[PDB]
């Protein structure tokens, strides 16, 4: 293991380098190149399809190199020394196949959606196996970084007064062009939309569910939005964000759930980055503070496991293999190390529906396994699921499956109908609650 | 900011992110006396760092232009007198520990009232600091080879065979758990935890000290589950809220100081479950909860005093983070009207966490002439119990664990859940 700002130069034999370097600085482009020019094949893992096409088309209309292409949606091949991939693609590729590649530059290694630390694991256990020299852990935003002031940026602490309560500060008439408002959930944009369009203003309203496309293409504008996101004039920050957790709830098991929590750096950041490119920006905040980069949830753990199982066809067991060598290697995101219960649990969960798996799968439940293995055991003992969410459409079915209380495993949401706690499989999550969570 | 501030011309809030030596309440604070400025310094404790040694409060060290003080005396001497100190240095200013934020946020709230021209944050650990390495410290991975089983890695006996060894594990139970399994290979083991003092050896001969953070000799090596317990509430709705302890890594404070306890002078080995840690910098909504407690209990202060003084904290950049729920708890305690003043007495001078939250939920037991949710020593100033045997207990919140059955109807009880409602986001 190494630390860089600079590109590590390929070494003689294995080794894993940390790039921490600015995004212009062309982690994703610079480096590459500069590494296909040397004679390397390298592949770069990014987490976002429109960031992996993205570098496609950059090097091509900047350079002429026509990248390999590898994402869920679309695959191109060109035969360059340089392959662009996600994350999941790669993971669906099998991760790495070998003497495939040199170098592999994982991108964003900052990244903490299951993906990416699924996709960052394999790669770490995987590479040198498969004749890899090099592998980068490349991002801006190591492990502990917080906000630094940005040249072009205005950076103006909000108070009381305004004619609009905003999270316990007030956001006043005058400075809202075309400025963005970053806001917790979807309920307090449409409230908050809803009340600039009655006040007079072209506030419009985005978030995941809406296309893209009902945000005005530039002309005066006042974005009120989530993370779930042109350039503005200033941005309007509550500094909270809504995030997954898990609780160890015991009723009968664990609950996934969501908490509101301050912005960690790369949140704030990231807000504050979509005003000041190029012209001088403005931004505005209810509070100063922030968490430091660096942590994830164990939900994101039972996520990887869930991923595995639905999409990969891994095993737990080779699940925990990748997530260890993540999880062994320093300088990367760090987490509650529940390897062994998640294993558990999902190692106890046999003979799922496999039509059931391929709805959920299709209809983009957060959970497909779990979803479609409760599914699985409320058919086999013809019980309701726990809720008539649409989470459990793949059980429309509706009309035999009534008789009585759910065989509750876990909750991944609001639970309506009766319950029942004494299913085998609720009773061998428990145990594996006792056998690998630390207690006190 | 890694020098001493210059003192402004009008008042200011200063950081000193100072090294981890370049003492900060020793030699800084000097250097402004030495210019004819009256200086506080605070800090959790004035014990000597060591813990050996001369109190920082020691005459010479008086009608001395520099006092030194704790974030604990100085707010039951009720905050900042008016014109006592030109400069206020609080020191270790990442403490998130109730008495130290309640303290730091009544520095922020009032100084410049009370005259001073500036206020020092100084900590060696600014939010966001990470461990860095030690010029005398090897730090090693534990492997998964080994006798010994520890926290899924395993520890080889001949790392510890003989010589002199400190393991920390993050409960008294795994504690004495390993020491036991070292025993029994005949490994001279001794468990240290809260309330023992002394059976760790003051000998230099060999031994295996199984600790956790409550121990105050020293050690050719440290091996660290690197997991801590801490205090968190959870927002339960059955029916309110719940004030628990959970596991979690521990973060870069507890790493550093943990592996601090060997490499002192001669070298020393470092051996860990896991190479990373949290970063520092935050904390949990239950400190914020304790602060109102202790605002009602002992500091005679209007939970809006309390709101006040934490809000000046919260304003102030370089600061660990936390929740804002500064309504949220201010309208909980707000609630709590006519506690009883004789249970409240109790649970202050037992050393209970919330007591005015417990003595709160005795007071309402006493009333309905219910019992309390449990007969843990926590509840003991209800133990004139036979008349209240009587009926479920009326549940305001869980400060432990439940073993009565309840009642969810009290007037407090519905009171709280509407301000979960309006002041969180969770109904
Ligand atoms: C909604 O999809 C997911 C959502 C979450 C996760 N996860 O948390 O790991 C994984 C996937 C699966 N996944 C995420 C990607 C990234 C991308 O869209 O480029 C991808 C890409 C390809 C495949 C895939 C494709 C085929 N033909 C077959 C299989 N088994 C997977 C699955 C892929
Ligand atoms: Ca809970
Ligand atoms: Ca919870």
């Amino acid at each position: 293991f190494t630390d860089n700002s600079s590109p590590p130069a390929v070494p003689q034999s294995f080794q894993v380098a940390h790039l921490h370097a600015p995004t212009g600085s062309g982690k994703s482009t610079k480096v590459p190149a500069a590494y296909a020019a040397q004679g390397y094949k390298v592949l770069v893992l990014n987490p976002s399809v429109a960031a992996t096409l993205g570098f496609g088309a950059y090097m091509s209309k900047a350079h002429g190199v026509d990248p390999n292409i590898r994402t869920g949606v679309r695959t191109i091949t060109t035969g360059s020394p340089i392959t662009y991939s996600t994350y999941g693609k790669f993971l669906a590729d099998g991760g790495c196949s070998g003497g495939a590649y040199d170098i592999i530059i994982c991108d964003e290694c900052h990244s903490t959606d299951a993906t990416s630390i699924l996709g960052i694991g394999t790669v770490l256990d995987q590479a040198e196996t498969a004749g890899a020299r090099l592998v980068v852990l490349a991002t801006a935003t190591p492990p502990g970084s917080v906000t630094v002031s940005h040249p072009n940026i205005e950076e103006v602490a909000l108070s009381t007064t305004g004619e609009i309560p905003f999270y316990g500060k007030a956001i006043p008439l005058e400075v809202i062009g075309r400025h963005l408002i970053f806001c917790h959930s979807k309920k307090k944009c449409d409230e908050l939309a809803a009340k600039l369009v009655a006040l007079g203003i072209n506030a419009v309203a985005y978030y995941r569910g809406l296309d893209v496309s009902v945000i005005p293409t530039n002309g005066d504008v006042v974005v009120v939005s989530t993370d779930a996101l042109g350039d503005f004039d200033s941005v309007i920050d509550c500094n909270t964000c809504v995030t997954q957790t898990v609780d160890f709830s015991l009723d009968p098991t664990f609950t996934i759930e969501t908490t509101t929590l301050p912005q960690d750096a790369v949140s704030r950041t990231q807000r504050r980055g979509r005003t000041g490119r190029g012209k001088p920006g403005i931004y505005r905040f209810v509070a100063p503070g922030e968490r430091p980069s660096g942590m994830f949830d164990s939900s994101v753990l039972c996520e990887c496991y869930d991923a595995g199982c639905a999409w990969y066809e891994l095993m737990p067991a080779e699940t925990t293999v990748r997530l260890r060598a993540y999880m062994n290697t320093p300088g990367l995101p760090v987490c509650q190390d529940h390897l062994e219960f998640w294993e558990g649990v999902f190692t106890g969960l046999t003979h799922i529906d496999a039509h059931f798996l391929s709805q959920t799968k299709q209809s983009g439940e957060n959970f497909p396994y779990l979803v479609a293995y409760q599914a699985t055991v409320c058919a086999r003992a013809q019980a309701p699921p726990p809720s008539w969410d649409q989470m459990w459409k793949c059980l429309i079915r509706l009309k035999p499956t009534l008789h009585g209380p759910t065989p509750l495993l876990y909750r991944l949401g609001a639970v309506q109908n009766e319950v029942t706690l004494t299913h085998p499989i609720t009773k061998y999550i428990m145990t594996c609650m006792s056998a690998d969570l630390e207690v006190v």
